[PDB]
């Protein structure tokens, strides 16, 4: 019938029926196969493609306020013919737009989903070369940034045909800092991008050997070898970190790019797969302040900010780590707000998601949600999301992870 | 072969093989059936009991440094005879001790598991009346408290025979505060214990209508009706909350009991079930400071502590909630330390668990772990546990949840 869901903070109860439409214990696995859509060397079998296509065409037309039956049946016929005569089909622009938003709506790990219907779509399915890709990605970055007034957008490249002509971005994110394995045993920049920074070098990128060196776009088009392209500095907007009280904070010489843009995910819709569809929204403070700046595998600036504050950084029970991390978060929020760059704190983000969740249950009886990702990296139980029981399931359309390109790519020269 | 586990903070990899011995997507469900062992009206079927018994007897003897084969085979024979002639069997004291520690060792939701081998066991299997139960529980509380130098202990009551003579504690925890639905629409005390506080009243308990009113032990013995017993105040040690800087903190008039003792769980071992086996360890600061004091469904003192600090408690982006919660945590840790009562901060707890996890993988190739519970309610990613991929599975011996007694109990008079 349905699965009962309870919120322990407010006591509210919800009835999840949406999970019945799911596709298919692995507790806290980061990249499980269930969330990964790998490569192919052959086209999608027709017996599989068609049911998926029809099911999507039904979902699309069944989403209008007032149904348009005539067009619905006609699209059903045309789609079938297209598959019969070409082996695959082309989505109409409206269907693609609808698909990108739904896939976002169905992202279990996204806290910003209340914004799902507000997405700019850049149709780059006609694209054919890396240079054209690069031009599209620049247009994206420029539009999305909007001089600090960040706008959510997505750029869709040509769908996978036989799997040997995949368009792919080798970058994890569009804008991302380089990480170098410095001489003195240390690490410079972003330690998370170590292996990738090297790959860029192995392809002719000039390592400016620093701290906040924006890495280059590594683009693969039509299954061909990846080409390195440096991002025009004018396009990369950054925020300089300043604390509203600790003047010594700017002495840390920290900053971060204002554009969070996922670049390596695959968009699945109606049997079709889009191995290249970079998308972005805006930042949530804790991502920068807590994960980027404080993870030990990242910038790891925690102890340092502790000392400058004069905390007993040698006694854990003093809760010094709790103290520093909050000041860093305050810095981030203050800096973005001052420099007129869109930012959202985790508390406001949570309430926003909660409101969204409630809208989703009223609108379609469910909201796929991954508690482990939806709960902020700090002040967990202080946010409403923590007390909300959730159901994690994979719907369609959906944004899947992909196997890293350098592991499967067959080189030409 | 095995499941690969990775820690994203340190990069370490672990191979989980222990999950193969497990008994048997529900994301963040609080009380799932997989963790609940319900009631019975008939004895455990022999075809089921015996394999479970033999398997436990093998585990027990197979845990010694140097095996004692002779005794092992003899116990196997005797156990079989006992089941053949009585329909069930009695654990030896050593086996029970071993079982209680293993079940703790196998508690996926416990962060304090590094202490698993340090458990005092009180054999109360000979118990037969509520008065005797009450006396045992008092001896427990007194021993465990040890005048602030908290000691981990467990008291085992008679095992379930036919399910119609179950020994059960109706209390969630041994020491717990009452919650009253005051006149003025508000709530007094602990809002979590509302329904239960009433039940105590419906059984003759005198509602002292306050804030920190220690509730009474509601004991069910031999399947008979529950009897109410007030806990001797001298036994209940408490800590008064004091901030080392904000002198106005004591004006809040807050405190908390120093003894965290789970009272409603069922111990499962070798086919046998113990519906009454209260146990305790020591507190982890955030439990009191964050959950008990700050959950909106609990004491909800967050805004109040914010005001006293002079924070913009009307602007979420100011991160005022993050500020208050940390001071409360500092208060708790400071108070317990000052009053010489055992307490542990969440940072030290995490490192402790991490060390434990590593010992467990080296010792037996696994450690059942529930990430959702193991990660502190604040400073999530700041703790090592957050970056540790985990596997959640149910082993045996194990501590299960039970269906609340008032929902299934058949009243006599
Ligand atoms: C408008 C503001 C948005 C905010 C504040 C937001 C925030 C976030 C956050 C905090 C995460 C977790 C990231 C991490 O920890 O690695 C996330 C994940 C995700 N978001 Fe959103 N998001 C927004 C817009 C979008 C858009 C426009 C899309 C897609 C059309 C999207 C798709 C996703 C997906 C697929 C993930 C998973 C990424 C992964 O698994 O690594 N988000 N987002
Ligand atoms: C020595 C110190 C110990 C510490 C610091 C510790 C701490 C904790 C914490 C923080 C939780 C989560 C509680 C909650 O959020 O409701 C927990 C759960 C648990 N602990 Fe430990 N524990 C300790 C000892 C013990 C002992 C001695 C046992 C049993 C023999 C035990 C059994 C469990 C079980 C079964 C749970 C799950 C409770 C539930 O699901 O509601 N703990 N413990
Ligand atoms: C091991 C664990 O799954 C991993 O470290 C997580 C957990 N929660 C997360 N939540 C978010 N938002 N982002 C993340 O990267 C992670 N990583
Ligand atoms: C909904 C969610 O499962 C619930 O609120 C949780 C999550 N994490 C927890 N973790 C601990 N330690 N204790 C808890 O009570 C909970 N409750
Ligand atoms: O805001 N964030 O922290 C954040 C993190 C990771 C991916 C995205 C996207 Br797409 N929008 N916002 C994001
Ligand atoms: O320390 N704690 O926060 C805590 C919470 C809940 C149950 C227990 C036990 Br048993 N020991 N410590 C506990």
């Amino acid at each position: 019938q349905y699965v009962r869901i309870k919120n322990w903070g407010s006591g509210e109860i919800l009835h999840d029926t949406l999970h019945h439409k799911a596709t298919s214990c692995l507790g806290s696995i980061m990249n499980p196969k269930s969330l990964t859509r790998g490569p192919r060397d052959k086209p999608t079998p027709l017996e599989e493609l068609l049911p998926h296509a029809i099911e999507f065409i039904n979902q699309y037309y069944g989403s209008f306020k007032e149904a348009k039956i005539e067009e619905h049946l006609a699209r059903l016929e045309a789609v079938t013919k297209e598959i019969e005569t070409t082996g695959t089909y082309q989505l109409t622009l409206d269907e693609l737009i609808f698909a990108t938003k739904m896939a976002w709506r169905n992202a279990p790990r996204c806290i910003g989903r209340i914004q799902w219907s507000n997405l700019q779509v850049f149709d780059a399915r006609n694209c054919s070369t890396a240079q054209e890709m690069f031009q599209h990605i620049c247009r994206h970055i420029l539009y999305a940034t909007n001089n600090g007034n960040i706008r959510s957008a997505i750029t869709v490249f040509p769908q996978r045909s036989d799997g040997k002509h995949d368009f792919r971005l080798w970058n994890s994110q569009l804008i991302r800092y380089a990480g170098y394995q410095m001489p003195d045993g240390t690490i410079r920049g972003d330690a998370a991008t170590l292996e990738f920074t090297q790959l860029c070098i192995d392809l002719g990128w000039k390592p400016r050997y620093g701290r906040f060196d924006v890495l280059p776009l590594v683009l693969q088009a039509d299954g061909q070898d990846p080409e390195v392209f440096e991002i025009p500095p004018d396009l990369v907007l950054e925020v300089t970190m300043e604390h509203p009280k600790y003047e010594w904070f700017q002495e840390l010489g920290l900053k971060w790019y204002a554009l969070p843009a996922v670049a390596n995910m695959l968009l699945e819709v109606g049997g079709l797969e889009f191995p290249a569809c970079p998308f972005n929204g805006w930042y949530m403070g804790t991502e920068i302040g807590v994960r980027d700046f404080c993870d030990t595998q990242r910038y790891n600036i925690l102890e340092e900010v502790g000392r400058r504050m004069g905390l007993e950084t040698h006694t854990l029970a003093s809760l010094w780590k709790d103290r520093a991390v909050t000041e860093i978060n305050v810095a981030v929020l203050h800096s973005f707000q001052k420099q007129n760059v869109t930012i959202m704190d985790h508390h406001t983000a949570s309430e926003s998601f909660m409101k969204h969740m409630q809208n989703e249950y009223r609108a379609r009886g469910g909201c796929p949600a991954d508690w482990i990702w939806l709960v902020p990296p700090v002040s967990g139980s202080i946010t409403p999301v923590f007390h909300q029981e959730m159901l994690n399931y994979v719907l369609s359309p959906f944004y899947y992870y992909q196997i890293e390109p350098w592991k499967t790519h067959i080189w030409q020269n």
